[PDB]
């Protein structure tokens, strides 16, 4: 676990992001695979949240990745590793041409085939349904294509780096996908499949009998994008460019900006209803135009096409979380020169995007100051009638946990950092005055919440508790006197507390830019929590930082059911059985094996929480460029213990 950090006082943050970066890249660490150099989600491969297994990549990876490099790159001079990130992210996390076949059958006019959501999963598989739903179009997808060809330039996911799961051949990186049903299916309720469906396992359809009742059943490829690892990879390409053009070196990295540019105008996808559905009808209203266009990221877009015969499908969400906006990345491709969208359309699309995000945050802030969840557009997932006294937003309906409920997906204090640091950059960047008052209340609340304490520790909100709602949005922010957040518990978080600390040294560095003085509060608070992370959790064996957390979760493994309709029967690549009755582990046996089985079974038998270390891709990351920002606005900033 972890020990002090032996730095001496008086290292510059350019060193320490430094000593951090080295840590990351250094083989003998194991942050990245050994034959392709994807980073896994963690060293440790026993790890369940979000992914559940640690030897995954994810899209969210690689952008904290793409971040990681841009920053080297400005500390250094040396801009080969940005290049070098996004061509693994290509060969690798983005389905190619071969890997979408026949996307050019894709039909703007019948974009997909409607289903319901449930509120548990036990009701599932969904019924797909031909019948008697009509869905809006896609007035996207043309002049995507004009520009672009037939393909989708979109990261998936999720990929099993090493095939762990077996889904694939050999040992080859394979795409993956776990959540399916509903609300309330948590990481631990879930059924891991391949992207690619091949029926070469699972039952007699593989899979999809599962989650998505059909009439016939076909071989057929599917994919997810997570859009908010997207709009962090541009944001941190906005950097490496201008960096690089600083120090007379953006050829560098022009090949990435273009990349980055048209990866910008596909998360367009990412703005519209799930099912095309007119913004605001309360009811399952087809959409011509831009009406089923809600402007903000919603929480996925999913397009997929058979596999033997050509046909093809796509959908938006009609889910919105606060935590997943990028107002700055939005802010990027709708005004600058180099990150013009090819596509005639996507700079005007932005332009709404961006100004429109900016106000979701508005409306969402509560009266103490955090960020509250999102918005809606089908009530319990299949458009139902809002209840009575329900605010809105532009027609949708506000909602405290946005997609899932198991645990509550706003109860996560991580998400006001990661959201609101991309705040703090636009603020930066443009000197917005619409946004002051925003940042001012968040700044105040978080540093209300902050624990410093006298022998060098701290603390830092867990998780929210929830009560009320905002007013409806006119425009123009109430303050919304009803809608509360409470901090319910603290923790020690090490990527939470780097997001929250660049988001204080960038907010500093935009009241030195923008308003008559420098905020030293916001700029020493992020200062303290930089050095409070460091110290407090160094890493003596050379891999960086390092967490100790009790998992009571961890119980899961061994209590959880995963629900299978009665009847269904099928097995993983390694004979585990898939039937009525299984748990967590029994389709995924091989943990078992796991080093850190033992460990976390026999805290299961004895009753109690297993304590573990673990060294996540982005908690080092989140850290690192936290750093690297106090090295950027702040360069006479220089380390102490604390
Ligand atoms: O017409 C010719 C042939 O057509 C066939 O019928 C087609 C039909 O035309 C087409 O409409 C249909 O497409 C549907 C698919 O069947 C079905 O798989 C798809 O289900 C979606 C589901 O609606 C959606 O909610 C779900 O989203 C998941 C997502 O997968 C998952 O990745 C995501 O996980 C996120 C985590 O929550 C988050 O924490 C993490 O950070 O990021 C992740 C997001 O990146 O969670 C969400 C939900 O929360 O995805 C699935 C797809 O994976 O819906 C389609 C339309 O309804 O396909 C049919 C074929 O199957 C006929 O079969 C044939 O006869 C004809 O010849």
């Amino acid at each position: 676990g972890p020990t002090k950090a032996p730095t001496k006082d008086g290292t510059s943050y350019k060193d320490l992001f430094l000593e951090l970066y080295g840590k990351i890249k250094d083989p003998k660490n194991g942050y990245f695979s050994p034959d392709e150099g994807i980073p896994y989600h963690s060293i440790e491969t026993l790890i369940v949240e979000a992914p559940d297994y640690g030897h995954v990549t994810t899209s969210e990876a690689f952008s904290y990745y793409v971040w990681l490099e841009a920053m080297y790159g400005n500390l250094t001079g040396n801009w080969s590793g940005v290049e070098t990130a996004w061509k693994v992210m290509e060969d690798w996390i983005i389905p190619d041409s071969t890997e979408q076949p026949g996307m050019s059958s894709y039909n703007p006019n019948s974009p997909a085939t409607y289903a319901d959501e449930y509120e548990d999963p036990s009701y599932y598989p969904s019924e797909l349904k031909f019948d008697t739903v009509r869905v809006g179009s896609d007035p996207v997808h043309n002049d995507l294509v004009s520009a672009y060809g037939p393909n989708m330039y979109l990261m998936h996911w999720l990929m099993d780096v090493d095939n762990w799961y077996g889904f694939g051949t050999g040992t080859r990186a394979t795409f993956i996908n776990t959540f399916q049903r509903g609300e309330q299916e948590s990481t631990w309720e879930t059924i891991p499949h391949p992207s690619i469906e091949e029926f070469k396992y699972g039952g007699p359809n593989g899979f999809l009998d599962l989650f998505t009742k059909d009439r016939s059943y076909a071989k057929q490829w599917r994919y997810t994008n997570a859009p908010d690892a997207e709009g962090r990879a541009i944001q941190a390409v906005y950097w490496a460019n201008k960096w690089a053009k600083e120090q007379g070196k953006g050829s560098a990295v022009a090949s990435v900006v273009s990349k980055a540019a048209k990866m910008g105008d596909f998360l367009r996808n990412d703005m519209f209803d799930k099912y095309f559905m007119k913004i605001g009808a309360q009811d399952k209203t087809p959409a011509t135009g831009y009406d089923s266009a809600h402007y903000l990221m919603a929480w996925y877009t999913a397009w997929g096409g058979g596999i033997g015969a050509s046909w093809a499908w796509k959908i938006g969400c009609s889910h919105a979380h606060f935590g997943y906006q990028n107002p700055f990345q939005g802010w990027v491709s709708a005004t600058q020169s180099d990150f013009a969208p090819k596509s005639s359309n996507g700079k005007r699309d932005w332009t709404t995007s961006y100004k429109r995000q900016l106000e979701f945050y508005q409306w969402l802030q509560s009266a103490e100051g955090g960020i509250a969840g999102g918005a809606t557009n089908s009530w319990n997932g299949r458009y139902e009638k809002y209840p009575a006294g329900t605010s809105t937003f532009y027609g949708m309906a506000y909602v405290p946990h946005p997609v899932y409920a198991d645990p509550g997906s706003n109860q996560w204090f991580g998400f006001q950092a990661w959201s609101m640091q991309r705040v703090m950059e636009y603020y930066l960047e443009t000197g917005d005055s619409s946004v002051k008052n925003l940042i001012k209340k968040w700044v105040d609340w978080v540093m209300s919440e902050i624990k410093l304490y006298d022998d060098g520790t701290f603390a830092i909100p867990s998780d929210l508790e929830w009560s009320g709602q905002p007013d409806t949005w006119t425009g123009t922010y109430t303050g919304n006197p009803n809608l509360h957040v409470r901090v319910t518990s603290y923790g020690t978080d090490l990527g939470v507390a780097g997001s929250l600390a660049n988001a204080l040294a960038t907010y500093a560095a935009a009241t030195e830019r923008w308003e008559g003085k420098l905020d030293t509060k916001a700029r020493d608070m992020a200062a303290e929590l930089v050095n409070r992370a460091w110290y407090n959790f160094y890493c003596s064996e050379g891999k960086g930082v390092v967490t100790e957390e009790a998992r009571a979760d961890y119980k899961r493994f061994f209590e959880q059911e995963v629900y299978v309709p009665a009847g269904w029967s099928g097995t993983m690549p390694n004979g585990d059985k898939i039937q009525p009755g299984i748990k967590f582990i029994d389709i995924r046996t091989k943990y078992r094996q796991d080093p850190y089985y033992d460990i976390v079974y026999q805290a299961y038998l004895r009753g109690e929480a297993p304590v573990l270390n673990y060294h996540r891709f982005w908690h080092e990351v989140d850290l690192a460029v936290a750093m690297g920002v106090l090295a950027t606005y702040f360069p006479d900033m220089t380390y102490k213990v604390p």
